[PDB]
């Protein structure tokens, strides 16, 4: 077992359920080689993330949503999206005034490639792996263009005015939605990136609805992650569907975080709930069925990557509510796939 105090409590690697990426590591898997992008809220400053980091980028157009005083530029550091007072619209609905800062892309990110084994904080998935942060989200969400801009540049796309990705990505993780079905630009920027060689790995969606009616879940050519449980059950805000193709666990999920509710304080570690948060993992298993799939100099496409982690799920805890894919992404079953 890696020696990072709290990795115990991370039952979502190693448990019941969960996406047995301990077995893999045994193996000795861990996405050696590969690059994943975190396309969210940006990154933390943080001594457990730090050392596993590429450069990113940051996708914000609205220099005041970014808040670091100007538009796009270089620097991904997630500044806090937390908002008060419905600064973000909505008045007078109680359930949009306030908000603390989720320091969600750095969650995110950690359950990637949390550095592991490191005597502190928590493990990741591929923690042998490097994250490029390429941040899009910021106080009120994110622009729609800002976010498939970055999605695009972090596989290695071009985007005028924005120096060129050095560390294009293999897994392209997007833990976001927005409401309505795929817009005909959305797609199109959807196929050129998954076309470079980049599987994009998406969260179903929190609304309790089916995937189809958010974006980018009704989207062709992205792998839609549903949430379970500890209890192997259905999270009970996960969209479901024919457009969600496999789940990870959503609830109950420990990262790398920061205390503050409004800008950085201090470096920390807390659990989450979201299909946000079973992106990751599936983004993570993804990475070490690439360096499994490396070793033997073997050339997988999104499609065929794909239907490995699709094809060797897990079972679930019996009958779920709502449809949530083929299974729970069971890591040690889908190296077993690739190395034959
Ligand atoms: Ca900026
Ligand atoms: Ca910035
Ligand atoms: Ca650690």
């Amino acid at each position: 077992a890696p020696n990072d105090p709290s990795y115990r409590q991370q039952w979502h690697y190693f448990g019941n359920y969960g996406v047995k990426a301990n077995k893999v590591w045994d193996r000795g898997f861990t996405g050696q080689g590969v690059v994943v992008s975190v396309v969210d809220t940006g990154i933390l400053d943080h001594v457990d993330l730090n050392g596993n980091m590429l450069p990113g980028y940051d996708f914000i157009s609205s220099a005041p949503n970014a808040r670091d005083g100007d538009q796009r530029d270089n620097n991904p550091a997630d500044e806090g999206d937390w908002f008060d007072n419905w600064d973000c619209g909505g008045y007078p609905d109680p359930r949009r005034e306030k908000k603390f800062s989720t320091w969600h892309g750095s969650h995110v990110a950690g359950t990637i490639a949390a550095v592991t084994n490191n005597g502190v904080g928590v493990a990741g998935v591929a923690y042998g792996a490097k994250v490029i942060p390429v941040r899009v989200l910021g106080k009120c969400g994110g622009y729609d263009s800002d976010i498939t801009d970055g999605m695009y540049w972090s596989a290695g796309g071009h985007i005028d005015g924005v120096p060129d990705n050095q560390n294009p990505a293999q897994v392209v993780n997007m833990s976001l939605g927005g409401g309505g079905g795929c817009s005909q630009n959305s797609q199109r920027m959807i196929d050129k990136t998954t076309n470079l060689g980049a599987l994009i790995v998406i969260a179903a969606g929190n609304e309790n609805q089916d995937a189809s009616r958010t974006w980018p879940s009704s989207c062709n050519n992205v792998l839609s992650v549903g949430a379970t449980t500890p209890k192997g059950k259905r999270a009970p805000f996960s969209n479901y569907g024919a457009r969600v193709h496999l789940a990870a666990p959503g609830t109950n999920i420990l990262s790398t975080i920061d205390v503050g509710q409004a800008g950085p304080v201090r470096s920390s570690y807390g659990m989450k709930a979201g299909t946000s948060m079973a992106a990751p993992h599936v983004s993570g298993v993804a990475a070490l069925v690439i360096s499994a799939a490396n070793s033997i100099g073997k050339t997988l496409t999104p499609s065929e990557l794909s239907d490995i982690l699709v094809r060797t799920t897990s079972r679930f805890n019996g009958r779920l509510d709502r449809g949530l894919g083929s299974g729970i992404v069971d890591a040690n079953a889908a190296v077993n796939a690739v190395l034959g």
